[PDB]
């Protein structure tokens, strides 16, 4: 990012949840219920072309929930917390925001647009839709990792980032797909970097 520009774009990242609750820890739901079987918002996050980011901007922005009384239902319905203790999920929110939405505030001045602008992202980007319509479904089956990235491709028109972790029995499976947007948050663009890590060949795709 040169000159007064703060950062140069935003990794908008969506998490599968089964493969957040087979792994070696305990995951935990909210308090409002398991959660639907379907991706969630982990984050939307500013990020630079040299693989860097700026983070934890503003302690003088703490989170406020009463700033964005009006999303919270969408909130839980699509960004829910599976961490322990279980939760309403203002925690994750409010660690979001902290880290990572206080250095989006050139762009977007305030916390409603921040949250607002993740909500109108992800009713966009339906991943998992688009995966069932490749036949790509979370059966726990493994499948090919060119064939995931292939069918977003084809229907977004950009190329995602898949992250993968590994489940209890060692197994490396999808767990995240990032998709870059650009600098001003108005529009996708293909990522100007991508994040390090590993996925190998054929992946699970967990029940949850």
């Amino acid at each position: 990012a040169s000159g007064s520009k703060d950062f140069d774009f935003f990794y908008f990242v969506q998490q599968w949840p089964g493969s957040y609750c087979d792994t070696k820890q305990s995951c935990c739901y909210p308090t409002t219920g398991k959660p639907a079987a379907d991706f969630g918002i982990h984050g939307l996050w500013p990020n630079n072309n040299d693989g860097t980011y700026p983070s934890n901007c503003d302690p003088n922005s703490p989170y406020d929930q009463s700033q964005i009384s009006d999303l919270i239902s969408s909130m839980q319905q699509n960004w829910p917390t599976l961490a322990c203790p279980s939760g309403s999920g203002s925690t994750f929110w409010s660690h979001e925001w902290e880290k990572h939405g206080t250095c989006a505030e050139s762009v977007l001045t305030n916390q409603h647009a921040y949250f607002k602008k993740a909500l109108d992202l992800k009713n966009q980007i339906d991943l998992l839709s688009i995966l069932q319509g490749a036949d790509i479904h979370p059966d726990g089956e493994s499948y090919d990792l060119v064939n995931i990235r292939n069918a977003i491709k084809s229907a977004i028109g950009y190329t995602p980032w898949i992250q993968c972790n590994v489940d209890q029995s060692g197994n490396s499976q999808l767990y995240q797909v990032y998709i870059c947007v650009d600098g001003s948050g108005s529009s996708l663009i293909e990522c100007p970097i991508f994040p390090g890590g590993k996925c190998g060949t054929s992946i699970e795709f967990p029940t949850f």
